[PDB]
């Protein structure tokens, strides 16, 4: 399980350095990071269907951070959450696990080369500490490291 590090920079209760799965498709910046704050939907949480028809997207505002979009495993293929969660505006997607295991490798079921939104799978654990921040009107915001994160060809 190709593994990269996660860094919660807020709320203070859950800050922290922890491990996330990468997925078999998206394309991380290799070598850097990035900055994004954590969101929950209300509704399309497995992100299974368009997010459009909800009029929801995470294109963040000009001069904030931009949006990870935290999403439940379930009902449909891995990438298709990360398709949908791209075409929403997106700038990455964290896929909680269903089940509390260790963490696994989001592979794909050409098109692969269409999905470049960066796609991680984290734990149950982590998925519902920061479902609890969020429920506690607490803003998470996290920090992406590639840093040392190295391609396969």
């Amino acid at each position: 399980v190709e593994k990269n590090n996660l860094k919660v920079t807020s709320p203070d209760s859950i800050k922290g350095i922890y491990e996330c799965a990468i997925g078999n498709f998206g394309v991380p910046q290799y070598g850097g990071t990035l900055v994004g704050t954590v969101v929950y939907p209300k509704s399309n949480q497995k992100a299974c269907k368009s997010y459009s028809d909800f009029d929801i997207s995470f294109k963040s505002k000009p001069g904030r951070l931009p949006t990870f979009v935290l999403i439940d495993r379930g009902d449909c293929y891995f990438t298709l959450k990360a398709w949908i969660a791209q075409q929403a505006g997106a700038a990455a997607i964290l896929v909680a696990d269903s089940k509390a295991e260790p963490l696994i490798t989001m592979d794909t079921p050409d098109y692969l080369q269409n999905i470049t939104i960066p796609s991680a799978l984290i734990t149950k654990t982590l998925g519902d500490s920061i479902k609890s921040a969020l429920s506690g009107g607490d803003m998470v915001n996290m920090k992406l490291d590639w840093t040392e994160s190295v391609p396969h060809p």
